[PDB]
């Protein structure tokens, strides 16, 4: 090709010479362009050069901070221009490294300084800048500035992540996910820091510790990453009942998501608001995707962390750069404080949901995520979030794993982020104002003024000043619970209570969802060495559901004693046996919209398929990759040239939500084994796949006989009816009734 | 089944409560046994309760520090018995956790100040202890006192890694490997920190920071984790020719080895050898492994980075507990002072290797690695490693590579590992005396006497004292080099050569190694979303070997250019044109002991061929796992109950080297879709394939034919001739006569 | 956690129990103790759930507070009776 | 930035109760105190410090192309911090002392830092020797006396075996 031919400006010893000067390609075809775009059809960039014209008041308040560099000089961190950034200082060209090369030290001395702790969980996550605005004043139930005026648009931080791997661990790994939102409020920061289920798996954060060591890799040897597959997990399980609600929830495909788009959100425990009447109302926090609900299955998720660890990473990033915006709504469900008592469950015990069929999640705002950030250390790495940073129209509650957290994420950020002024860290500063008494510490950026230190003063007219609790801007102050008893360490009764809920759940998910339940608690205990781990958990789940128990004893070759098939199932939750609302799928939600295709081309591609094809995605916003068994470019039938994203292997079909085949020279792939796995395991994973013309050929390689099945979409040609049945099966996300077909596909 | 009924002790509020007391089976199976036993006959453990009788010098002096707990009481640090460690202090049982709880805030300040910064690069690791010997006295070239008596042990410390990604990221990665291992000596520690290869991708150390930032997820968006087949990678690259040579080291299937056990180690570096008589002779260190040079193919360690991220971690200490240690001759090429000059490439280079065809290769002792850690994070992670760990006997030359490694590995444990007192943690700490006149800094243990913390001093009688140089326990001389020189910043004209050794590794492979060579390339740069970074990089292979550059180029879909056709090769290397100690598999080498094979079992299994094939591969000392549907057991045709290891997606065949069916009852597993394709991932794979009686029905999945074909070993029963053909296979590695065979298989 | 350096402190030697220590604290910067339990948590059947909790008693046993009464609104307020 | 209503008292369950571990504002207060210290400089820890200005008489470019002495319209803030050696943050001012000079130029091509001392030579020829002689001088460290003072025996001793001292 004419413009494909670049040679390297490189070929001689000039590469350990300064002077490389200018190196872009002279066609520019190096920078991506500053507007949205669609995953794959640019490089990816910083936030700041991919959106420029995307802004809010954080954004911009990071202006001071942010460095360029084009048109700059190298220099040292003195300022120091360097002339030869390409060696030492010797004696001699063949000498010694001499000790006055400050240059060089300098260099290194940053290079070998450059990694801080990782956070001691949810060490992998994945985050984004945008924005947050309330449908209307909530000024009746709390005075939270934030809430209080549906024109009044807060800025916010969004962190999403694992629970157990390291920050180099894999994304679509089976685990809880974290779900953390700083916002920058004009009464403060408020980070809202949930995760993807409703409960924790824990009671009293004095157990934090020894839950998390069960989880996390063995001691001994530090395997496994990732997984909660393996005897110390599953033994602390065994022993703990009250850890049953979440590993139901984690072995559900709740513990796969197909996208942090496509998870809920939730702050878990109850917390308070207070109005400007000083009247309480307990409220559990929820985020909706607008996307809807969608999981991977087990045996993709896991293939997937090793075809592309980075999946949910990338997946976020290039939806935001191609102005597919994560969002979701806001959500509380409020109890008033005389309803305490009138549940089954005790409201301060985070192993309990509250059911929506009780208390609805009633809708509060609207947030979206629309700007990656620019340097993923400095924003990311570095963002402290803590559910203890509340303003005035929030309080806390006595639920015993909340008042740990509050200790702890303040406790923290003194090691990981290197002394007690991490707030000055620029994506956590406060965009209001603040002040205080406090001074020094490690990396103190804030240069006082103020005479005095200390207050009450008289030397600086007592200012900065206490502010009176009001009904706006006002002082914070603790609503006035009334506590009696004596100091113990001890659970209350009304959380032991442990089987009801698991079974609240089970009962809740559609056949499938219970399949693939059984099927996540088969798979991790068979990698649990001692079989009396094993044995032990089923007789948890024999208290739980003995369809279930039965079903997972049977992949572990458990018979259940005459006894457990006998135990009385645990009661209903306030009359409830279900609640659709706890299954993934029961209620169809959501939309194909930043769904992606794989398009399977040949050598000469029939293009009114793939027009028609590309038309009908386009128009509702589901992206294509064009595949191919080489990378370059193909020719079609009528000259159109077509550029190859990847390859069957690149790209493999984990990667997308749906494959069609267009017509064209099928017998050009009709023998490729990579196309034919490609199908086989689109097929396997509950994928729809769409044939056109000769394409139709490959039901052979997935057993599908003449006459078709549902979820596989069939035509002469591509001009359909064909797109409108592939989008409908998009829409439902994965083909459930073939479920019972795969058993015999190998793949 | 009686005895595999285990039913858990804990089903109500007793698990919210102190007492718990024992909770261990009666039957004992919770504990492993303190013997060798083979990968997965029981949980793995502590080395020290392991093997207690597998012992040196380092090891019984970390007894000083190890720490039990069997019928120890539960404290806090400072020795507090806790009557209850499952709840917090708060005033009433449903009330808010009181500041005065020490026990609470004790655990979980611990807890929250776990992490430590990782490595800066090569993070991600695995360790063992073990002990090294010289095969005979090296006084006359050394005397460095570990070399000086065959009988004088050396315990060792090793730590095996990778180089990109995190201490969370995976084991099989397409990377090169750290091999770095401590020396305890009589004369001080000495650490050789090398690498799998026999070079380095770069010339300077000033550039160490470039190329890291290169290679390492990119700084927008932290992506991608563990690979360089990304941009700025390839970008590098194609600009810095230098360092073409380690990459096509890292494009062959050297980078993706199958073992830590089956790779080489090189110290990349020229080095000094110092003898008593002050004779310096050029030295490069070299690493054989007993098990011989084995690796992986790129699709099966991509996919077992998500099946099992942790499988080279797993294998080391699997081995290590089987009582299979891996084992290393220690090798040094040897160049006399006066041939500085005689090669074509400079010794100070250390992007250029020595070929063992110009410079052989010779043995000097051996290491066994024969105990596992106890504790993953005290042992491993902060063990400090430093090139610039010398002794006498040894010294350094002008590499400006290794003059740069001097200064950073002692500067980045001052973060790594908090302060300067990193020598004072157990596991770095020398077994012979060390004595000086520091004091003080972060976290210090030794409790100096001396009157005195300077030098010279009257009030202790000078004492520590220096100590003259000499031919045994004398002090630190370097060696007197002369050096002329002016002071500049300039790379040496010899090293100025980037083509030659890449095409003289490249002509060294076997054709089924370049093919991977190739496909590795391919791969990358297809992931490279600048199409002109692929351009450049096919310009660089075109000045290495035109057959090479052709081939990428077609699957990257880039047409050469004439004047590229016309690009006259690189020169021979001093007379050589190839050497086969480059290729991996070139000379046969190595051993099947260690090796693993699945055994895919049914529910009547012909017990007559199970033993035949059992008892062969014990006398090889190849393992087996067995595998099924489902957990538990399964009976054979004469009644012997067979335990299962793992099911066919558990254990997948990327976790063993062969596969073997035995006969029975077939039909039980022929229509199974995870046992067809366990087949069909081996047959891919190049694996060997074993199928006995009716299991040879199974060459119908993998499309071979009624008359076989080499490398699947077939017969009506599981005889002698089976399993020795069989076991001649696995001696080979893999089938690479199968490779124009799998492209049309499915898998 | 800043003027020693991280949450091993008492591994110091000055700082050291004479009387026994063992719980399920691992990790943190300058770790000395090198822990041989297979568990590093609790409950747990894996080593037979040791160390154990001790119950309180005359000598010997474990730590317990002091059930004192508490009856009052969260409020930040000095107490009449310190003016 | 949330404000605070009273920042004289500790939230308690009744006014004369227990402490609560949700008072946020009273942790992240002791907690920003609980870490106000750095550690000092190893040497001349005790120190004074200003801001000002530097401008040269005239141009130096016949002997150095250094920026700020180009021009007399050069001017050059600088940060300037005087100092003793040996003793620590919180000792004495007029002690017996070598003192520091240390002034940084922020120059239009870099920081320069010319950190010098109020006498013309060093006491040691080598830096190898510098934690030597440093610990020499310094608090002597079983009792850690004297404070601020080279008036005792292990100074004395260093200064009697190194002439090169001396001057
Ligand atoms: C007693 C300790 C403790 C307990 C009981 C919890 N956590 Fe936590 N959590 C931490 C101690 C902690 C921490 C150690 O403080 C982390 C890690 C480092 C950090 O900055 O906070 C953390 C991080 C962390 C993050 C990551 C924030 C980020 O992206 O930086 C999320 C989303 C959560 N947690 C969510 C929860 C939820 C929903 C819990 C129960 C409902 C929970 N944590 C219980
Ligand atoms: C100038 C900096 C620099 C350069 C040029 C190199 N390295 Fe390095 N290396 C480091 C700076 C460094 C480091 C930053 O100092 C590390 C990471 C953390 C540590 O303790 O040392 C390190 C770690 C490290 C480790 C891991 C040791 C362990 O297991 O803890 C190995 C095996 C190597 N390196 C090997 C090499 C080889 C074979 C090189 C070239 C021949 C090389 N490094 C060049
Ligand atoms: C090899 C080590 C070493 C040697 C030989 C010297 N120093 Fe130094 N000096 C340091 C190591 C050091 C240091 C440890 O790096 C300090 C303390 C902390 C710091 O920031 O620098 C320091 C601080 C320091 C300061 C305080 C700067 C400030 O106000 O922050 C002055 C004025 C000097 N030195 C001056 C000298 C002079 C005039 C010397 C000989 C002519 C000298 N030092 C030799
Ligand atoms: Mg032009
Ligand atoms: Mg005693």
């Amino acid at each position: 090709k004419n413009p494909h031919q670049h040679q390297s400006p490189l070929h001689d010893s000039s590469e350990a010479k300064p002077g490389m000067d200018s190196l872009a390609p002279e066609d520019g075809s190096h920078r991506p362009a500053a507007e949205p775009t669609p995953p794959g059809a640019q490089p990816t960039a910083p936030g700041s050069l991919k959106a420029p014209d995307t802004r809010n008041e954080k954004l911009n308040s990071l202006e001071d901070v942010r460095k360029g560099s084009e048109n700059y000089a190298l220099t040292t961190n003195q300022g120091v221009r360097i002339a030869d950034d390409q060696n030492s200082l010797r004696a001699g060209d063949r000498g010694p490294t001499l000790l006055e090369d400050f240059i060089l030290r300098e260099k290194i001395t940053h290079f070998d300084h450059e990694r801080i702790p990782e956070r001691i969980v949810h060490a992998r996550g994945s985050a984004a800048h945008g924005y947050f605005q309330p449908y209307k004043s909530l000024s009746d139930i709390t005075k939270a500035d934030f809430l209080s005026d549906p024109n009044k648009i807060t800025p916010v931080f969004v962190r999403f992540s694992t629970v157990q791997g390291g920050a180099g661990s894999a994304d679509t790994v089976r685990d809880i996910r974290g779900f953390a939102t700083k916002f920058y409020t004009e009464e403060g920061i408020f980070d809202l820091v949930g995760n993807n289920t409703p409960i924790f798996f824990i009671q009293d954060a004095h157990k934090f510790p020894d839950f998390v060591h069960a989880v996390k890799p063995e001691p001994h040897w530090a395997i496994p990453q990732g997984q909660s597959a393996h005897d110390t997990f599953w033994d602390y399980v065994s022993l703990q009942p009250e850890t049953l609600h979440n590993v139901m929830w984690a072995m559900s495909d709740r513990g796969i998501p197909r996208s942090y788009r496509t998870m809920e959100g939730f702050g878990i425990h109850t917390f308070r608001l207070i109005n400007a009447s000083g009247k309480a109302t307990f409220v559990r926090f929820h985020w909706k995707p607008l996307a809807g609900k969608a999981s991977l299955v087990w045996d993709e998720a896991q293939k997937l962390t090793g075809r592309d660890p980075d999946f949910h990473r990338r997946e976020l990033w290039e939806a935001i750069e191609a102005g597919d915006f994560p969002e979701y709504e806001l959500g509380f469900q409020l109890i008033p404080e005389e309803d305490e008592f009138k549940f089954d469950f005790d409201l301060l015990d985070p192993t309990k949901l509250i059911p929506e069929e009780l208390v609805p999640v009633q809708r509060v705002g609207n947030m979206v995520l629309n700007r990656n950030p620019d340097n993923f250390f400095a924003e990311n790495e570095q963002a402290a979030f803590h559910p203890g940073h509340i303003v005035p129209g929030l309080d806390f509650t006595n639920d015993p794993l909340l008042q740990g957290r509050l200790f702890s994420y303040t406790d923290t950020q003194i090691s990981r982020l290197g002394g007690p002024n991490f707030h000055e860290i620029p994506i956590n500063r406060p965009t209001c104002p603040y002040h205080n008494f406090q001074r020094d510490g490690m990396h103190r950026m804030g240069i006082d003024t103020n005479p005095a230190n200390y207050e009450p003063n008289s030397i600086n007219d007592n200012w900065p000043r206490e502010t009176p609790p009001g009904p706006k801007r006002g002082g914070f102050e603790s609503y006035q619970e009334r506590v009696e008893g004596n100091k113990v360490r001890e659970r209350s009764p009304s959380f032991g209570e442990y089987y009801s809920h698991p079974r609240l759940f089970w009962l809740s998910q559609t056949p499938f969802e219970q399949r693939h339940i059984v099927d996540g608690f088969s798979f991790e205990l068979s990698k649990v060495v001692r079989p009396y781990i094993r044995e032990r958990v089923v007789d948890q789940l024999a208290h739980i559901d003995l369809t279930l128990a039965q079903a997972v004893a049977k992949n572990l070759g458990i018979s259940l004693t005459d006894d457990q098939l006998n135990i009385t199932p645990p009661p209903d939750v306030n009359g409830l046996k279900k609640d659709p609302s706890l299954s993934l799928y029961a209620i169809p939600d959501g939309d194909v919209k930043g769904r992606v295709v794989a398009i399977l081309l040949n050598d000469e591609v029939r293009s009114a398929d793939l027009l028609a094809i590309l038309k009908a995605l386009k128009a509702k916003g589901v992206h294509a990759k064009l595949l191919y068994s080489r990378m370059g470019e193909v020719t079609a039938d009528d000259g159109t040239v077509l550029p190859i994203a990847a390859t069957f292997a690149g790209a493999p079909s984990l990667t997308v939500d749906a494959v069609i085949v267009p017509c064209g020279n099928i017998a050009d792939i009709a023998d490729n084994g990579d196309a034919n796995y490609y199908l086989m395991e689109a097929y396997k994973h509950l994928k729809p796949i769409a044939l056109a013309g000769d394409a139709r050929k490959f039901k052979a390689t997935i057993k599908v006989a003449d006459q078709g099945e549902e979820g596989i979409v069939e035509a002469d040609s591509a001009d359909g009816s064909f797109m409108d049945e592939l989008l409908t099966l998009m829409a439902a996300h994965r083909v459930w009734s073939r479920i019972p077909k795969i058993d015999s596909i190998p793949a």
